[PDB]
C-alpha cells in the first residue's frame, strides 16, 4: 500500500498510488488531483526500483515543494505506518495527542483531539470528533468548520499528519511516527 496525502493552501487530496501507474497533480481539471492556483505541475511515477517520485525526486516520508500560495506537502504512507486500535471498553471518550495521558500518544501532534460517543456507534453509525480552533481537522478530505464534527463508519479523518478510519470496533490509523497506547491493538 502507498497512500499519498497532498496538502496545499488548506486543501487536502488523496491518491492510492498503484504499481506501474503515473499521475499528475496540477491546476487542470482533468489531472488526477486538481488544485486551483497551484502554479506547478507534479508528475508522480516510480523510478526503476519502484520508488515513488514527484518530478523525479523520491518522496520517502514527506516531500515539500513551494507553490503559488503555500508549500505543497506530499506525505506518503505504507503498511508500515498502519495500526488498528479497539475503542475503550467502558469510557465513552478517547483522546489522540502528544500528552502522556492521551489514550493514543503520538509525539508529533501539536494538539490532542477527542473521539467520543462510540459506545452507541452500533446504533448511530458515527462518532464525534472534537478539536480546538487551532487544529485543522478534515473528514473525507474536507476541512471542518465546527469544533465538533460527526464522523461515520467508513469515513476518513486527517489531522496533524495522521490518518484515521472510523470502524464499528475501533479506529484504523496511519502514522509515520510511533504510536504509544493503552488501548488494545487489533
Ligand atoms: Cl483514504
Amino acid at each position: 500500500m502507498h497512500k499519498l496525502i497532498i496538502k496545499y493552501n488548506k486543501q487536502l487530496k488523496m491518491l492510492n498510488l498503484r504499481d506501474g501507474k503515473t499521475y499528475t497533480i496540477s491546476e487542470d481539471e482533468r489531472a488526477d488531483i486538481t488544485l486551483k492556483s497551484l502554479g506547478e505541475v507534479i508528475h508522480l511515477e516510480q523510478n526503476n526500483q519502484g520508488t515513488w517520485q514527484a518530478n523525479h525526486t523520491s518522496i520517502n516520508k514527506v516531500l515539500v515543494r513551494k507553490g503559488d500560495l503555500d508549500d505543497i506537502t506530499l506525505q506518503l504512507y505504507t503498511e508500515a505506518d498502519y495500526a488498528s486500535f479497539a475503542y475503550p471498553s467502558i469510557q465513552d471518550t478517547m483522546t489522540i495527542g502528544p500528552n502522556a495521558y492521551d489514550d493514543m500518544v503520538i509525539q508529533s501532534l501539536m494538539n490532542a483531539i477527542i473521539i467520543k460517543d462510540f459506545q452507541s456507534i452500533q446504533e448511530s453509525q458515527y462518532v464525534r470528533i472534537v478539536h480546538d480552533k487551532n487544529t485543522d481537522v478534515y473528514i473525507n478530505y474536507e476541512l471542518q468548520e465546527q469544533l465538533t464534527n460527526k464522523a461515520y463508519i467508513g469515513d476518513h479523518i486527517y489531522v496533524e499528519g495522521i490518518w484515521l478510519e472510523v470502524q464499528a470496533d475501533g479506529l484504523n490509523v496511519l502514522s509515520q511516527n510511533t504510536v504509544a497506547s493503552s488501548l488494545i491493538r487489533l
